[PDB]
């Protein structure tokens, strides 16, 4: 089998992509969240407290005749962001793109933090990460990839994200018409339940490339590219009027500016971020001060390809018995 589903920027600066998802029997339609970053598949429900939905498409179980009660179980989960959400746990049908999986863990949210329930526009997250993450007690359970991937035609599936356009997930094949030259390679560790790889370095406009290995996670779920702190400073020394804002929480540079592109190395191979990719506009309505799509991941404690990085690819994540990345300009 196979499955392809469109994925939509929420709004103009590609903060995150939507796709839609089918829940249950007849289907529900809801607009996950993709998120190679975590392993839980949750939904604003009928059971998420009244105050804290705000627009969402709504999962109501009791209306869906193959939803079960997966019983005592419960799951909680903190995003890197500082957001998170709660709640417990049906088994359900969920279909992504034609691609459909029998009794998937849909967890229902009975509890979301804020910026969950003022984003109208995402009714929950599919995660696609390792499923050793996933947070359901005292059962873990499985990601939709993990369950499809034996009846996938290839255990894979691809992000191929847009810049302010539309983009693909596709899963158990790969669409050689989506891409230019070829795919290029790279091992993975999944010691930490991430889709963990090491880049061999950058470049920063027409600059020459620095051989040096970056550690990082692919994560469809994070808007920005963190890297380390001497590597952003590198690329803002290039834009003039630039600085790291302790007040605004980042690098911000003149709206005025013509950003100059970040090359990464995958292996031999290079993937170029155009300067374009790297606006994130006025920080607040108005304001001349933009905020910067490259960001140091120092505090964080780990370097994210984001969605300003992987955008820029044809990104397939390999679930092979040895999972790996592939990566493609396009």
């Amino acid at each position: 089998s196979t499955g392809s589903a469109t994925t939509t920027p929420i709004d103009s600066l590609d903060d995150a992509y939507i796709t839609p998802v089918q829940i249950g029997t007849p289907a529900q339609t809801l607009n996950l969240d993709f998120d190679t970053g975590s392993s839980d598949l949750w939904v604003f429900s009928s059971e998420t407290t009244a105050s804290e939905v705000d627009g969402q498409t709504i999962y109501t179980p009791s209306k869906s005749t193959t939803a079960k009660l997966l019983s005592g179980a419960t799951w909680s989960i903190s995003y890197g962001d500082g957001s998170s959400s709660s709640g417990d746990v049906y088994t359900d049908t969920v279909s992504v793109g034609g691609l459909t999986v029998t009794g998937q863990a849909v967890e229902s949210a009975k509890k979301v933090s804020s910026s969950f329930t003022e984003d109208s526009t995402i009714d929950g997250l599919l995660g696609l990460a390792f499923s050793t993450l996933n947070t359901v007690s005292p059962t873990q359970q499985k990601t939709f990839f993990d369950n499809a991937k034996a009846s996938l035609d290839s255990p894979v599936f691809t992000a191929d994200l847009g810049y302010h356009a539309p983009g693909t997930y596709n899963f158990g094949f790969i669409d050689t018409t989506a891409y230019t030259g070829s795919i290029t390679y790279t091992a993975v560790s999944t010691k930490q339940g991430f889709w963990e790889w090491t880049s061999t370095g950058y470049a920063v406009g027409s600059g020459t490339f620095k051989s040096t290995s970056i550690d990082g996670i692919a994560d469809t779920g994070t808007t920005l590219l963190y890297l380390p702190a001497t590597v952003v400073s590198a690329y803002w020394a290039q834009v003039s009027g630039a600085k790291s804002s302790s007040s605004v929480g980042g690098y911000v540079f003149p709206c005025s500016a013509t950003l100059p592109s970040f090359t990464f190395g995958v292996g031999s191979a290079r993937i170029v971020i155009p300067g374009d990719y790297i606006d994130f506009g006025p920080i607040s309505t108005g304001s001349s001060s933009c905020f910067g799509g490259i960001q140091s991941s120092a505090g964080i404690g780990i370097n994210i390809f984001g969605d300003v990085a992987l955008k820029a690819a044809f990104v397939v994540f390999n679930g092979a018995t040895t999972p790996t990345l592939g990566f493609a300009s396009k």
